[PDB]
């Protein structure tokens, strides 16, 4: 918003969510809201500029991003920005609060591939080539599960710390500590005032850019009442506020069950109670890998990304922060196999992929070193553009004065007749 | 318009944006068409709610209409489900879609499209598409539905595929001393006829032992009268065949363009080979989805392998209907029952009574047109006992919900998760 114009958009999701406790009722239009970022412009628009598809980390509102998008367009260097396109998921932020009334405790990451698929189709007049898919956290995972439904959709992806990995979360089993996701469940999620929700809230906040605090302090949390706290004297009885009449009791925009079932899903029936023996429930669980099914929380997208990952067509830069809470190694093994096999770009052997670590950088670094993200992304996103001109040229060239109507000649040579 | 049995609705929906290969169209942001027929009973009764919204794909150049009146049996033998309405599409490069897209379509093929094409208008429908949804795919309509489960695994209660393309092997193209196929006829194949009934003799093969009906619905369907994009002067073909001085003839041409068939069939792999080394170099620009083990001859088909290899994530429940006397590889086609909906992802399979195979003894690849009675026969006894499990799976999830909060987690989970240490 230094440096765009922004638009709105409400846009029905896919039909029939992949979980069916997602919903209340398993026809529910879910909806996402969506802000369309067009650089304000003199000139006309270039030819190629990039369409980007943007996709968030658990239960971050889109608007923490616009820093980067204005950072983007400010050191942009050989490509233009069309526009950038976020959606907020159906179950957080500001989707969530459309949605309050249609939501259940489920989430499944797939769904939102297939609804950003209907919103690029939706909005196909004003998104021709080239797409760009970016996404941040578990939006790495699914923008890359977007890729997988559509191949030739993006030009190239941009993962911030992506959800890809193997080995389940650490969730306080045994000696494990306890990590974000015990955290979550239990965490404080309703204060008697905005300014107290937002002193108790100093550590997410703490090495934020100033542009993002102010957007933190304005959509992670929401005025009571919601569904979840529907009753304002109710809770100010709770803190003992009641004399107070003029403050508003706030709670997190996401609640923190939304956050809860998008990171970590139940796995409460998977062992037989006579052999002890793990048995996938395959009417819920068939997505469950039995290997993993032997403590009774899962998460099944990062696992099943990371096994596709030798398909995935688009080129891809892994921005990785040095000091994440994921599994890095894993992620590094992710890249290393990344596009290699049927289906893929080619991988690292054809310079098609790339990781960059950015040592001491943490998993909110698209909120805490907007300038070095956007810098990491900017070296790539050249490198692929010229690419793109020069493949695209090649292939105008190539079907120059080729029939629409009939094969070429040589089909003729090839295929005998009869 | 009607069948014997049901009221016809037509439909121009647009598809996917950006297709699976760039010279599939004339320009990459081409907005292709999909001209869909729903079909509705005619019905005394209100509409049950589990009643069953089936989608359902062609083989390569076979009309929609064909398809009708195995429409027509399954609903006069339905028992122990209901029918709200049948979905069939033309894909996009094919029969009704093809006229309409004509000016728009070029010299490619990706199956994978018209898989996005049924996503996007099943979303575009959903009002009057709840569940259960149940797919049916003939021939590579087979192949493609099984991708649009890939594509949103639980869409659909269950599939029937019938012959579906789905295997390892290429096709036999007549190299060295292989029989040329049915591919190598479709590439030299007449396809423009001096009248429609000399267009009919000349397709005899394609139309021998099907169901009157279906003759009806082929002689209408599968010829176009000239002028086309293809066929565009009719004088100049009277002329050709020597017809000019008779007013009473049209020439006619296929219409779906003998091209349009072939690069749905096959696709060129024209640039395999290092000039240098001759070595197998899958050239990834046009060419990311081939195999380098199918790379040795100059063309290929990609979607009948990697469909096939994952067949163990296939999460409905799958009924294989197999013509005897296919031209599919019926070996590699019973591996593939074997391991579907075994894995991650999966039904669970065979062992779980998900999957089954009927292979009908001397039946033919267009046995959805010779045989209607029968496959209608086989697909309802497979319905019969998928709804019977539709109906007590939707209960007892009713039952293990009803306690349950829309806004906070269950108790459970604070059983499990422990808290952080203060
Ligand atoms: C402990 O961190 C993890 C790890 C390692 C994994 C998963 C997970 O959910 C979390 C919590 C996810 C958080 C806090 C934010 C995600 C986002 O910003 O999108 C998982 O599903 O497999 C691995
Ligand atoms: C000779 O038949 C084959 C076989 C065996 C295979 C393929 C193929 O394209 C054809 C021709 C495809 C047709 C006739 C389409 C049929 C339809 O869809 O009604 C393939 O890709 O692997 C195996």
């Amino acid at each position: 918003t230094e440096k765009f114009t922004i638009t709105e958009h409400l846009v029905p999701g896919s039909h029939i969510r992949e979980y069916p406790g997602s919903t209340v009722n398993q026809e529910d239009v879910l909806k996402i809201h969506v802000k369309q970022y067009t650089p304000k412009r003199e000139g006309p628009v270039p030819d190629d500029a990039i369409t980007f598809i943007a996709t968030h980390g658990v239960g971050l509102p889109k608007e923490l991003y616009e820093p980067l998008w204005d950072e983007l367009l400010d050191q942009a260097s050989g490509f233009h920005i069309r526009a950038i396109w976020m959606a907020d998921v159906a179950s957080m932020n500001q989707s969530g609060i459309h949605n309050e009334d249609k939501l259940s405790m489920d989430c499944s990451w797939m769904d939102h591939a297939r609804d950003l698929l209907l919103m690029i189709n939706h909005f196909r007049d004003q998104m021709p080539r080239p797409l760009v898919g970016i996404g941040h956290a578990f939006g790495g995972n699914i923008i890359t599960n977007l890729a997988y439904l559509h191949p030739r959709l993006f030009t190239t992806l941009l993962l911030l710390d992506p959800l890809i990995q193997l080995s389940p979360p650490s969730l306080g089993f045994g000696t494990d500590a306890p990590s974000a996701i015990n955290y979550t469940l239990w965490r404080d999620d309703v204060w008697p005032s905005r300014e107290v929700a937002i002193r108790a809230n100093r550590a997410i906040m703490q090495g934020m850019d100033p542009r993002c605090l102010d957007r933190m302090t304005k959509h992670f949390f929401r005025d009571l009442p919601t569904p979840l706290y529907p009753d304002v004297e109710a809770i100010k009885a709770l803190f003992g506020t009641t004399a107070d009449s003029t403050t508003t009791p706030v709670t997190l925009t996401t609640p923190k069950y939304h956050e809860l079932v998008a990171q970590i899903r139940q796995n409460f029936n998977a062992r037989d109670p006579k052999t002890g023996r793990i048995e996938v429930p395959r009417d819920t669980h068939a997505d469950m890998d039995p290997l993993v099914a032997y403590i009774p929380l899962y998460r099944p997208e990062p696992r099943s990304t990371f096994r596709r990952l030798e398909t995935l067509r688009p080129s891809c830069l892994w921005v990785i922060a040095g000091a994440t809470f994921l599994n890095i190694d894993e992620i590094r093994e992710g890249v290393k196999i990344c596009g290699s096999g049927i289906g893929g770009s080619g991988g690292v052997p054809d310079g098609r992929v790339r990781e960059v670590v950015l040592p001491g950088f943490g998993h909110l670094m698209p909120f805490q070193e907007v300038k070095t993200v956007a810098e990491t992304c900017i070296v790539w996103l050249q490198q692929e553009m010229d690419r793109f001109r020069q493949t695209e040229r090649q292939w105008k060239e190539d079907r120059d004065g080729k029939s629409h109507l009939a094969v070429e000649e040589n089909w003729y040579k090839v295929l005998k007749p009869i």
